[PDB]
This record gives structure tokens, C-alpha cells and sequence, in this order.
């Protein structure tokens, strides 16, 4: 028993991990089979990251000006193609280290772990959530960007996040693998409005199911509610709309338990009215909405 | 910027992470050199386990008994002995992904990543503390047991706890790598008192150090306190009583903050009288402890 914010084992991600500079700007890159895929601002000087025009930027470099290292070895860069918001280095040499992988995007409230980096070296893993407004909450200094977010499924790596940016407000935006942004955000240093976020409710009821079957259940209460009444409160504390189809995906956490999800709901409802009252649930005094239904499944079984 | 629960990368421990069985019995082993490390009651039954004598479980074992295996394959067995509450079985071939390594005991108080495992396999990776009374807040299911805690410095891998087992109580209990225990706890079936525990002082502190670094600055005050009148604070709260040598611990961050390590006391004295007043400090209702000084240093410095 215990639940704690649990990541994936990073190691098939670690073998992934090279430094690619180009000028003066060193950042991270992920090599998987014959490309290194990076943040494109990696050709940008500070005096270009106002406003970068990032194509006259890339018609200056040629493969030799990306210095791409893995651990003490450098390798040899054949080709160079900007997708979106990464660049794509050939390299000559397949990782031998690859992975069985994936490129995925993520949907928002969906959680991933995070392979912090910084010159091509590992610092730390740790589980995040995408927000509902598509940024992260990270931990991220300069130097980490080219960082990736990842799910395993058995054997099989899908990496679902790239680093790229930390906001003036402190929150961090990336990007799918494809290079695309989550959320409105633009590789520029320029202030960027995230938009509203929310917690995400079918997160906060698997964390409550999760509490539940280690031994929390003080918040449990003799009533229930609808979707319609749940919604209205959720609505006046700025949570998702519940719909049945987070009500299914929480079906073997209730099936579980014993405990209907409307049920939940409404031990759910009673904690947002009234607080928790000075007391903690799971070793928080807040609602946490960083666990998704599968991760708690995942964690209360022990899947390997 | 940016704060999470961080652990170390976890790819050097899982290279070591192999399955020991033994009759109907299989847990965890570690695998460093030619020497596989396991919590001894993996020779128990269920109806050993009540009081086991451990001395005549293991003399009906011979190395053929000790199934070990590290992924697909078998190895050899060609030793066996029992150290405290630890089986180190010989193998015939030293482990070819053997980091630098160490073994080490922790203090109460200090923090380590644990990699989940299960059947020799890793579920995930997680940071914890060292609870004052030896116990730790885990997240371990049944099949755990032989899962390691540990630190990394630059390459080498210090090894602080092998998992053994959960109480009636929930909490965690483990020893150290020559198999002795953290705290007063046996490896048997048996309700165990743990004892009073306290909250962390000189690791709250460095997690509102931490606030400071990250932006969350609302909880600082006009006032300060001296060692003497913030441990009468921190015995009516259960905190540790802070020393001189936590408060040298607290030295860099106290000068990259500029804020003196009696300031900061004095604010870690008002949340306590006071609380938090429906406030977060870096996502948290309640005040951290499972964060050191050396952790705030090294994630606030992007240490790889
Ligand atoms: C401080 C930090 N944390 N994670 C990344 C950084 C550095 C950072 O924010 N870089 C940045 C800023 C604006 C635009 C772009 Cl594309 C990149
Ligand atoms: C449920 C669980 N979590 N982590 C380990 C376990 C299994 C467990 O508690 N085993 C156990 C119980 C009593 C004594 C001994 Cl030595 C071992």
C-alpha cells in the first residue's frame, strides 16, 4: 500500500539523451534510430529570440555547425530538417540504444514523466500532468530545453513532450515530437497568455478512488449527486465538466472499490464546499489531479 | 524554474534489478559484481512468517534452490550467506551493467529515490524521505520486497535501502545493504511500534528556501526568532529541533536567498502558528519535509 507520484523508470530514455549545440547555444536532443531530434531555437542567438525568423536562421547552418555529442562521442550529422518547432539531425549512426518507440500527443489532463536534462546528461525524472490549458508545471532551468516527456507501455517508449520554453510567468510549453506546440504558445521570448486553467476532475476522483484503497476514507459521506448537480459545482470551482465518458474510464476504480462513481462525485462535491477542514488525504492537503485513472490502476497493481 | 518531487534517474539501478525465487517465494534482488542481494525471507512460507528462525529456513537451501534471474536468463548460483536480514548469493558471471557503487547507511531525515520493482522488473521511481523514526511513506505492494533505495553522485550509485516490509500500520521498513534495519523493526509478522515521528525541520526549511528560489514568497514576514524560541515553536508542532549544524547545512541558501536562516525560522514559526489560510506554497497545502538542502542546491543548480 502507498501511493506516491510515482514516474516511469527513465533508463530507456537516458540511452536517448545527447547535447547538440550550434554556435554558442547548447540544449538537449533526443537520438532515436539515425535522428537527434531538438528545439529549433538552438539556432538562435539571444538577440534573436525576440522574434526569430527561423528559416533565414536554418539557411545559415549546415549539418557541420551542429555539434551533436552522446556521452564523450561525437556524432556525425548527414542532414538537417526543420518540422514545425524541432530540427531533425541525421546522424550516421543509429542509436544502438533505441528503444521500441512511439511518437504520441498527449491529450490535456493526461500525465507523463519528464527526463529533466541538461547538456546531454540526466538530472532527475519526475511525473507532471498537461494542464488543461496545455502548459506543465515543471522543473526546468535554462539549459533544459530538448527534455522530453514520456509513457511506457511494457517495452515500447511514447514520447509525447519536447521542452522548450518557460513562460514569464514561470509555467512551462513544449511541444509534441513532430515539433507542434501544446497549447497557443510560439517558440519566441515574448509574454503569452496560457488562457484559464482547471483542475482536472476525473484525475481528482481516481486520486480519491486511489486514497480509498490505501486506506484514506475519511471524506467518504452518505450522499450522492448527478452529473448535472456535480457539473454545477464543478463549474463555480473551476473544474472540467464531468462527462460519461470519464465515468467509464473510472469504471474498474469503482468496480474496485465498491464505491459508485456519482457517489465519489459527491464525497468530491462536500470537499470542495467545505475544504478539508485541516485534514490530508494520501499525505496532501489539497485535491490532486495528477494522477489519471489509469495511473492509479497502473500503481495499485504493480504493472511492470 | 519550477519545484517537483524529484527523483534521480533510475537507468543504472535498473541494470541491477533481477528476480530471486525460492520455493513458492519470489521478490526483488540486486545484482552488483557477482553478488545477487535479497531480503532473506524470500526462504519463508506463509506459516513462517510469524517467527521465522531464519538460521534453520536457510539450512535447507542450497545454491540450486535460489532461483535467480535478470531478464530472460538464468544465472548460477554457486554461494549463499546470510548477512542480518540480507541473502547475498554468488553468481558465477559479475553483472556486466555494474555502475560505480556504494554502500552506504542514511540518516534520518535524508532523502533517496526508490525504483519500484516487481518479479525483477521496475513498475516506477519515486523520492521519499527517511522518516526521525526509520520508517518511510513508500509505495510498495505485495512482491516489492527487494527494491532498493538510493542517491547518485556524478557516476556512482549509493545504495541506502532495501525494501522488506509494511507494517499493519501501512508504513515502510528496510535496511540498509548489509541488511540491518532502519529503526527497531524485525522481519516478521508481527505488529511493530515505530514510534513517534516528527516532521523534518531543517528540510522544511530548505523547501522554503526552495519557495523563494521559485517565486512563492507570500509566507515571508518582518520578523525573525533565535534557535532557542523556534525549537520551543518546533516541540509544540513535532518538528525536529534545529541545531547550529542544520543551520550551517542552511548556509548557500541562505546566501543565494539573502535571507538569514533565523528569518526564515521566523517564517516557518508563523505558518506553524498560523497555517497556510487556504494558501499553497509551491503546490502544497502543508509544509514539505521531504526535500534536503543538498536536494534544493542540486535541482535549483540543474546538477546531472
Ligand atoms: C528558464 C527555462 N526553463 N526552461 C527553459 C528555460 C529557458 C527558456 O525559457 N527559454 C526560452 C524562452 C523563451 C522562448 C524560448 Cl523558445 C525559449
Ligand atoms: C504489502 C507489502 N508492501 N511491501 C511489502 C509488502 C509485503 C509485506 O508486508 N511483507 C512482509 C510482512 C511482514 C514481514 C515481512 Cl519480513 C514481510
Amino acid at each position: 500500500s502507498g501511493f506516491r507520484k510515482m514516474a516511469f523508470p527513465s533508463g530507456k530514455v537516458e540511452g536517448c539523451m545527447v547535447q547538440v549545440t550550434c554556435g554558442t547555444t547548447t540544449l538537449n536532443g533526443l537520438w532515436l534510430d539515425d535522428v537527434v531530434y531538438c528545439p529549433r531555437h538552438v539556432i538562435c542567438t539571444s538577440e534573436d529570440m525576440l522574434n526569430p525568423n527561423y528559416e533565414d536562421l536554418l539557411i545559415r547552418k549546415s549539418n557541420h555547425n551542429f555539434l551533436v555529442q552522446a556521452g564523450n562521442v561525437q556524432l556525425r550529422v548527414i542532414g538537417h530538417s526543420m518540422q514545425n518547432c524541432v530540427l531533425k539531425l541525421k546522424v550516421d549512426t543509429a542509436n544502438p540504444k533505441t528503444p521500441k518507440y512511439k511518437f504520441v500527443r498527449i491529450q490535456p489532463g493526461q500525465t507523463f514523466s519528464v527526463l529533466a536534462c541538461y547538456n546531454g546528461s540526466p538530472s532527475g525524472v519526475y511525473q507532471c500532468a498537461m494542464r488543461p490549458n496545455f502548459t506543465i508545471k515543471g522543473s526546468f532551468l535554462n539549459g533544459s530545453c530538448g527534455s522530453v516527456g514520456f509513457n511506457i507501455d511494457y517495452d515500447c517508449v511514447s514520447f509525447c513532450y519536447m521542452h522548450h520554453m518557460e513562460l514569464p510567468t514561470g509555467v512551462h510549453a513544449g511541444t509534441d515530437l513532430e515539433g507542434n506546440f501544446y497549447g497557443p504558445f510560439v517558440d519566441r521570448q515574448t509574454a503569452q497568455a496560457a488562457g484559464t486553467d482547471t483542475t482536472i476532475t476525473v484525475n481528482v476522483l481516481a486520486w480519491l478512488y486511489a486514497a480509498v484503497i490505501n486506506g484514506d476514507r475519511w471524506f467518504l459521506n452518505r450522499f450522492t449527486t448527478t452529473l448535472n448537480d456535480f457539473n454545477l459545482v464543478a463549474m463555480k470551482y473551476n473544474y472540467e465538466p464531468l462527462t460519461q465518458d470519464h465515468v467509464d474510464i473510472l469504471g474498474p476504480l469503482s468496480a474496485q472499490t465498491g464505491i459508485a462513481v456519482l457517489d465519489m462525485c459527491a464525497s468530491l462535491k462536500e470537499l470542495l464546499q467545505n475544504g478539508m477542514n485541516g485534514r490530508t488525504i494520501l499525505g496532501s492537503a489539497l485535491l490532486e489531479d495528477e494522477f489519471t485513472p489509469f495511473d492509479v490502476v497502473r500503481q495499485c497493481s504493480g504493472v511492470t
